[PDB]
């Protein structure tokens, strides 16, 4: 058991993560085999090299965010004796320069969010086996330094540099003297407002360019943002890309460009990803020279360049778009346009890879949406946010700049084709709003205020959908023929539902639920369900998870009359089942045992329980987890063995347990996983303290006990040598309360 | 001292307060002399013989909500003479209680499970004028049908007001006392009106017959529509002799059609209610509204066909023979566009004053149509879905909206325009093109992300209160909103600034440029920069809500920039500083705020530290609220500071001790802190009137002899007057948790 880091194994190299355990020192106690350590978010105010004597394994150290909420100090050559270190991790440490007399070992090193306003060849020139340099955040909207000093040729030595990132620096001009084995060249935000012709000397090699922010268009930006005067644009010499052939990536992000020299691409036609979000860029949209030099490129994003006071009519997409052959996702968020025509993305049915199409945030009020079937590939068709109506008729290494999550979830996209109108007026559906669209598998519908009710033929026009978001609508699915039409359905999310059409003795109505043959997931969670009118158990041989937090099981099983005590019991093939969140105060031993018998996961926290029938287990031989935190729970059983054989993780933090009872930290072995965290525990009796068969447990949670740290304390500390096999995570965490003098501590450091 | 109520008065006339306060039986401390005892939301189980004895002068009792069924014997209330009202509401009574005073003028009995009405439980009592029995057989499994027995309520003669809503009737009772003026009948699943069910009742002018046939949209209770698509059955004579009407409710009984006859007899009708039906093709014939030259309100929302998405709204010529209407309600019709030519009957209209279009969708609306009106003073076009324009309570009204539309100090201003929660996502150069002249502007929760410089509404230019709540403005340039002189009212609260330039943001320059801007709310605009030269100078503002931003960045500022941002507000009396994260206020801070402050807030922020004798710097302050923070530290010579200060808030605090000598204070509050005790040091001397009001319950108090040089002092100044002397309550010893302090 090392302490107070947690070792694990990760192929052969072993990590320890020693982070964000208040720690004031290196510990001295770090295994002699470990190769990476995590000593990040601690309070260590001094290294030096003592702190790492004889860690020479140690090939990866973290020292970021020492002290957490006066500087670092690290001793000149304290990294010098590790001859296998290899990745220096130092951020956000106030170092107010680069330590001297680091190894040269060193293939990666990140000082960003420090204070280092002195780039020397004495900090980094006998470096020269490094790949990687962040130097990001450093001398950055700082009274004290107007401008990083970069000492002339301080890079030129660094033969074997692939990776330097200057990034959110003040740096005002590209420095020179550059080596030419560089690929990847970070200079966003770094207050440079023209590039010439010879900042990019030698960078033969160069795949990545990234000048983002630089003459900001300032849109919501998490970081500190000032406009070049005149909110002017970014001045880029016509040859300044001339010798850049290899370039794949280039961000132009937020530069304020209003005009794109077509000349810039001409020697680089490989380029497959270019930036050009936030600028200024409609005319440019429609006029596209550029567009010619781009046979390669393969995500272009154009986003938030619209016109401030404009809302045409239609978006002005140049033919010369057709020239984008290689294209493969079109980001063109923030254009805002009133309508989008056939005619209008004529130059985007030719490309044969185009498979996303993202036009969120475009307040668009009407789509001819047949133009989407005359496209070969496409997958994606993003279109959230804008004002569709019923038819009728922070991380500082962030990609700051682009949208860079799914756009819509993967769990759906792998259905097929996707279509998301989420956050648009779709206030109910209207008889032509699926009309002319392709084979649709995968739909969004989220918070339109949509107060359909469901019928079985809204949805006749894409018969195919596998994956239904309808969340936060108001939508009446009590007919027993809502959504039969999609007879594939697969997975139906009907979170937040609230019912505007409640009719005493029909609401809630689940029957539809029968009528699928491939039916797998549905959530009903936060439906507010307190009524159910089904005649008979509701039957699906197919349905595997069912969520039903946020509804009112409480009412329901309350019933004088018992009438809701079997409503799971036909969901034959149900392995999931989540009733958390149903205020549920105590379950009837009748409806506890009419719980689907297939069940292997059982989510109750979050309610109220103040009581648990422990021996109602016995008959769910599948159980394999469940979940009962955040509940009021006192006792305990002392035979769960007796009741269970299949239990393998079980979840009790956040109750009021205050005694383990004999016989607890087994007999259950097949238990593997028990967390016992945030209770009201101040010993860990014996006798719950035994040992048979093989505790199997690998992890025991015990952090956030009011310990009792007597020598009380000695049996389970005794224990816990031991069961080495059996973790205790977080030990740091696992505090005395009492009495005084051992407040604060762990219950490891207190001696026998 | 008056225990355990609260005993007010007004006349001489005396009231007992003595709700929700944890009783088990009537007191017997009752002020002997009171008029009226509220002894609701208690655990009274028992009302008997002898629970009120001494009053004679009782005119009124409240029981509602006991416990939380009643138990209440025979004659129970009869030696009490003077009674004019009884309340017994949700006391889940099994019975009318027999033998109740004759001299009963009126009676509530609402929320029980009372299935039959009994000429014993009622009929001798001949005086009541009002009577409430709605909320009995309801929903309710035991009971199938309420039964009123024959003739129960012909005897009772001097009867105005009956009420039997939400109970199952299906039938109206025969034999009604031809006295009534307002009769209920909501929700009572009676589905057929006869000629004979109202006829002789000559002095009506209230009817209502609601939620008879339900169309269920949003109910708060349950509904259960007739079966078909059936609407209720109102014979065409059913109202013939009904010549007083003034109200006629008929929400939500599913009407197609309505007869006109119904009318043919009703010259006074005031106020008719047709929401939750299914009358567009009413709305676009209505020979109905041929028959009603008198009305003033008419309710037509939520009369939208399920699935269907007109064009345009369809309104009946005959509309034009509203000559008296007021307010037209119409709501939830559901539309595309309106027209100036959809609109023009109700232009004839010469006291039309409200226009309620909410929720109806509409995507377009020719707006100069609103010029062509005589009296127009509300225009509610909230929900819908104009853009940028370029190139619960059981005796509720149910069914109507009820509260003002627009807030009444901005409709005060003139013609009010509300187009909150619509889609104007930025102000186009034509949003408010040939528009009438607005005083009052609602854009709350538009996303609107407009950066204003000073032409956007020049349009409207006198427009007095503006509420631009709830979404994404540019205000930085000093131009912002500058074009609108006359302005009073700006509320800007809950803006998220979507645009932020260091160096720039927050500017609030454009302050400076109104002459008589009044009130400014800055709520919850998480403003933790400001880039003002100079301190802003506003001699008109009176009010500035600052709470929810960073005053604690702010005012941490090394170079202590922000000393003075409010100095230059020279008139200002009322200043909220509430929820910005304060755990001090620099004394240079404080001592610049306006000297000119008689209110000021600094509630649930996390101040652990105050300088009292800065109070110096403000002759005019009568409240300081402290309330919600962390304060332990009390002055002991207030007065030395403050000759001006009447109310002191101080609960919610950490408060353990007061000093010694604790002039201007009328109102001290110190309820919910951590005092064990009042000491004798604490406590001088005479009474004159010094402050009448001091809050301590919810203090953890003390109860050894300590407490008893307090309960002395307590006798010794009647005029001091202590709230929730019940809640006033021990912690110490044993054996005293939680008796009051009385003890
Ligand atoms: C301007 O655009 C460039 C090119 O898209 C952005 O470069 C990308 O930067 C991100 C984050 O710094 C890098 O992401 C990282 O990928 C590594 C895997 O190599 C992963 O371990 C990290 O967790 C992270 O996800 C990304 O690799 C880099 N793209 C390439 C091809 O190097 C850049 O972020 C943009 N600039 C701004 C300021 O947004
Ligand atoms: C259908 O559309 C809705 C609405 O657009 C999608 O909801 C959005 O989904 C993602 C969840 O993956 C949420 O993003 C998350 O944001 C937080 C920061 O606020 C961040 O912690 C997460 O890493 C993630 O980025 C997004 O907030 C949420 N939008 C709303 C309004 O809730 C939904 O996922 C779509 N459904 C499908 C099947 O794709
Ligand atoms: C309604 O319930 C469904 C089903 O429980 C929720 O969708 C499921 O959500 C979880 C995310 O909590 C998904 O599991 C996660 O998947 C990722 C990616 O493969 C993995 O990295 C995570 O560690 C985790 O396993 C699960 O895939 C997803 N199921 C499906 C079919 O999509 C859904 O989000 C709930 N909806 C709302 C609005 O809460
Ligand atoms: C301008 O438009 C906004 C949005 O319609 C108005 O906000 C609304 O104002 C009223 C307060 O007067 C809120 O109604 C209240 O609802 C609560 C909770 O249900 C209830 O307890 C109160 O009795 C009251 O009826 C309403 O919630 C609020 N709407 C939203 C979305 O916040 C605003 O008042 C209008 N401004 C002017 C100057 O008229
Ligand atoms: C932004 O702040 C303004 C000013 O404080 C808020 O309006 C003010 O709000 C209070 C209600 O909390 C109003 O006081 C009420 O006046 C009526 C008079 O009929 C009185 O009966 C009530 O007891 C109460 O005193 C006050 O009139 C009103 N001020 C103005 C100029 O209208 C406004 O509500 C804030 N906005 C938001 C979203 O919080
Ligand atoms: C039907 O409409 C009438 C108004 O015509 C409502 O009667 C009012 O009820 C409220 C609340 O109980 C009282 O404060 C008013 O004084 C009543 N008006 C009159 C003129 O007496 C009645 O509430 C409506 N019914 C329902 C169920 O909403
Ligand atoms: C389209 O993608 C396919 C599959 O990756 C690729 O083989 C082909 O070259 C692409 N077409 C282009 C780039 O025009
Ligand atoms: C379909 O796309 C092709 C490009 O491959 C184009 O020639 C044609 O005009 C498009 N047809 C329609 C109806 O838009
Ligand atoms: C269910 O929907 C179908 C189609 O709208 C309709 O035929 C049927 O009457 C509906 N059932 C109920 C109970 O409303
Ligand atoms: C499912 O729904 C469809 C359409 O309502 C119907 O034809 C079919 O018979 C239903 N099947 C079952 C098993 O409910
Ligand atoms: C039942 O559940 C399993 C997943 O546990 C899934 O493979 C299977 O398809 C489901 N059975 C049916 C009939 O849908
Ligand atoms: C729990 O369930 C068991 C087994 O069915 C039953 O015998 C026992 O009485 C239950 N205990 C309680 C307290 O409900
Ligand atoms: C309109 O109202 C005014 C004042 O309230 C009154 O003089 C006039 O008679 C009303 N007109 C009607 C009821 O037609
Ligand atoms: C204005 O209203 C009058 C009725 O007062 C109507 O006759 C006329 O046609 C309306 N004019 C316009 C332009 O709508
Ligand atoms: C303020 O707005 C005016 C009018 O639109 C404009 O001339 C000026 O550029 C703006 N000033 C600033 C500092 O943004
Ligand atoms: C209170 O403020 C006055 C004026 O700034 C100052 O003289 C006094 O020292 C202050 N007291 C404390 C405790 O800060």
């Amino acid at each position: 058991r090392s302490y107070p880091c947690d070792e694990k194994k990760q192929n052969d190299s072993v990590i320890a993560e020693c982070s964000n355990r208040r720690l004031q020192e290196v510990p001295q106690t770090v295994g002699k085999y470990v190769t990476e350590l995590d000593l990040s978010d601690n309070f260590i105010t001094h290294i030096t090299n003592e702190s790492f004597q004889g860690l020479q394994n140690l090939t990866k150290i973290n020292l970021n965010h020492n002290p957490n909420v006066n500087g670092l100090n690290i001793t000149d050559g304290a990294f010098l004796n590790l001859k296998n270190l290899r990745e220096l991790l130092l951020e956000d440490n106030q170092l107010p320069q680069i330590p001297s007399g680091l190894p040269e070992s060193l293939t990666e090193l990140s000082l960003i969010q420090n204070n280092i306003y002195n780039i020397t060849k004495e900090g980094i020139s006998r470096l020269i086996n490094l790949k990687n340099l962040y130097l990001a955040w450093n001398c950055y909207f700082n009274k004290v330094c107007e401008k990083t000093n970069i000492e002339d040729g301080v890079f030129e030595t660094l033969t074997n540099l692939e990776l330097l990132s200057l990034s959110f620096n003040s740096l005002s001009h590209v420095p020179p003297k550059l080596p030419s084995s560089l690929r990847k060249l970070f200079l966003s935000n770094t207050q440079i407002k023209y590039i010439s012709e010879e900042d990019f000397k030698g960078l033969i090699n160069l795949t990545l360019l990234d000048l983002s922010g630089n003459c900001p268009r300032c849109f919501n930006a998490p970081f500190p943002c000032v406009p070049c005067d005149g909110g002017a644009s970014i001045n880029i010499d016509r040859f300044a890309f001339q010798n850049l052939t290899q370039l794949r990536y280039l961000n132009l992000s937020s530069t304020s460009l209003r005009k794109i020299n077509a000349a810039w691409f001409k020697n680089m036609p490989h380029l497959k990803v270019l930036d050009l979000e936030f600028n200024y860029l409609v005319g440019e949209i429609a006029s596209g020279a550029f567009l010619t030099m781009l046979p390669r490129l393969e995500i272009l994003d154009l986003s938030f360049n619209y016109i401030k006071g404009s809302y045409p009519q239609h978006i002005n997409i140049s033919r010369n778009f057709s020239k984008l052959l290689s294209l493969r996702a079109l980001h063109l968020r923030g254009y805002v346009f009133q309508e989008l025509r056939e005619d209008d993305f004529q130059p985007l049915m030719q490309l044969p890879n185009l498979s996303t199409i993202n036009l969120g945030i475009n307040f668009i009020k009407q789509i001819d949406f047949k133009l989407f079937q005359n496209f070969s590939n496409l997958e994606i068709i993003y279109l959230s946010e804008n004002r569709i109506s019923p038819l009728v008729k922070f991380d500082p290494h962030s990609n700051f700049y682009h949208f860079t999550r799914p756009l819509i979830k993967p769990q759906c996209a792998a259905y097929g084709k996707a279509l998301d109108l989420s956050l648009n007026s779709i206030f109910f559906i209207g008889p032509n709003q699926f009309e002319n669209l392709p084979d649709i598998a995968c739909l969004n519908l989220s918070a339109n205020s949509n107060a359909q009710v469901l019928s079985g033929t809204e949805f006749s026009a894409i018969p195919h959908v596998k994956y239904l978001d309808l969340t936060n609508n108001r939508l009446d699915f009590d007919n027993a023929s809502a959504l039969t039409e999609l007879s594939d359905l697969e997975v139906l999310d009907l979170s937040y539902n609230s019912h505007y059409f409640r009719i005493a003795g029909v609401t809630h109505h689940l029957e539809f639920i029968q009528n699928f043959t491939n039916l797998k997931v549905l959530n009903l969670s936060h439906n507010n369900i307190y009524t159910l009118t089904d005649k008979y158990n509701l039957e699906s041989k197919s349905l595997v998870e069912l969520v039903f937090s946020g509804n009112r099981l409480d009412i329901l099983w309350n019933d004088d009359d018992n009438r809701y005590i079997s409503i799971f019991k036909g969901l034959k093939n149900l392995t999931r089942l989540d009733l958390s969140l149903n205020r549920l105060k105590h379950i009837p031993n009748e409806a506890f045992l009419n719980l689907p018998a297939s069940l292997t996961e059982l989510h109750i926290n979050d309610n109220m329980l103040k009581f648990f029938n422990w021996t109602l287990l016995q008959q769910f031989p599948r159980l394999e987890l469940l979940d009962l935190r955040g509940n009021k729970l006192l006792f305990l059983t002392d035979s769960l063995s007796d009741f269970t054989s299949s239990l393998r993780t079980l979840l009790l933090s956040h109750n009021r347990i205050s005694h383990l009872p004999s016989g607890f930290l087994s007999e259950v072995s097949s238990l593997k996983h028990l967390d016992l965290s945030s209770n009201l525990l101040k010993t860990i009796n014996k006798s719950a303290l035994e040992t048979k068969t093989t505790t199997k447990l690998s992890m025991l949670e015990l952090h956030g006990n009011p310990f009792e740290c007597t020598c009380d304390i000695g049996d389970f500390r005794r224990w816990m040598d031991e069961h080495l096999n059996v973790k205790i995570p977080r030990l740091v965490d696992v505090i005395c309360a009492s009495p005084g003098d051992q407040r604060g501590k762990s219950i490891v450091s207190l001696e026998l």
